[PDB]
């Protein structure tokens, strides 16, 4: 997936992403939601894309209260047969902001 530079951005910012497997650590990456796609990078320069997701197929949901994953403010984006993304926002305000935007893209 390629990002269109001259396209408006719905929201962008830091999120923590859990490793698919391994020691299951949280990596802080810079995320950008442009169009119905989610792109992420190393930092806020938004220079080289590290990964991307076509949201319309996905289901994105809050893991609920209580830090059940070991961190507060986590949510999960999944769709059977595709890669699951486990994400964490820094604050409730950031989580709400991301959930609202990601909902609009997926639908
Ligand atoms: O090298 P180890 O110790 O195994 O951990 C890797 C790196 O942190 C990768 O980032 P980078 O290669 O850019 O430093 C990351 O991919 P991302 O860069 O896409 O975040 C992987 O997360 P996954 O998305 O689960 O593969 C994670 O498993």
């Amino acid at each position: 997936l390629r990002r269109d530079p001259n396209l408006p951005v719905h929201i962008r910012g830091w999120l923590h992403k859990q490793d698919s497997s391994g020691l299951r650590l949280w990596k802080r990456r810079w995320f950008v939601l442009s169009g119905h796609c989610l792109f992420y990078y190393k930092d806020s320069r938004e220079e080289s894309v590290l990964g991307s997701v076509l949201l319309p197929s996905y289901n994105i949901r809050p893991d609920g209260p209580g830090a059940p994953r070991g961190r507060r403010f986590t949510f999960t984006a999944e769709h059977p047969g595709m890669r699951t993304y486990v994400l964490a926002a820094d604050t409730l305000e950031d989580l709400r902001g991301w959930l609202r935007a990601l909902g609009r893209a997926s639908r």
